[PDB]
């Protein structure tokens, strides 16, 4: 059978999420080393792509969201305030839940809320209270 292509595709995404949690959980203790920010901004960028080729963009958008905070972190827009990373680790949390159901059935539909979980984090950083009247 030629199904081992997807069996290895996930075994790599899981070993990377941890490697990406070690980077993001070490990033919290070192949210400015610029190594955990690039070690994560990358894996998440690679994890997001692997989630698009799997037909699970709902879980890939989560990989792009986290990497987005790691992007502003590398773009000088945001920094790991222990909250932008908590929601990020929260995205990797659902990404795992989808992987647990995707592995149990292959569906990334966990009633998650990307546009929301991202807007929550996207608004949790760039803010402009009181603007133009």
């Amino acid at each position: 059978m030629m199904e081992e292509y997807l069996g290895v595709f996930v075994d790599e995404t899981k070993e990377y999420l941890q490697n990406l949690n070690d980077t993001l959980l070490e990033l919290e203790k070192n949210p400015e080393d610029m190594e955990l920010i690039n070690e994560a901004f990358r894996a998440l960028h690679t994890l997001k792509g692997m989630a698009g080729t799997m037909g699970f963009s709902s879980m890939a958008k989560l990989c792009h969201t986290l990497e987005n905070i790691l992007d502003k972190a590398r773009n000088s827009e945001i920094k790991i305030t222990s909250d932008l990373l908590d929601k990020i680790f929260a995205g990797v949390d659902m990404i795992t839940r989808m992987v647990d159901k995707i592995v149990s059935e292959g569906s990334d539909d966990i009633g998650e809320n990307i546009d929301v979980f991202s807007d929550t984090i996207k608004s949790f950083a760039s803010s402009g209270k009181e603007k133009l009247e």
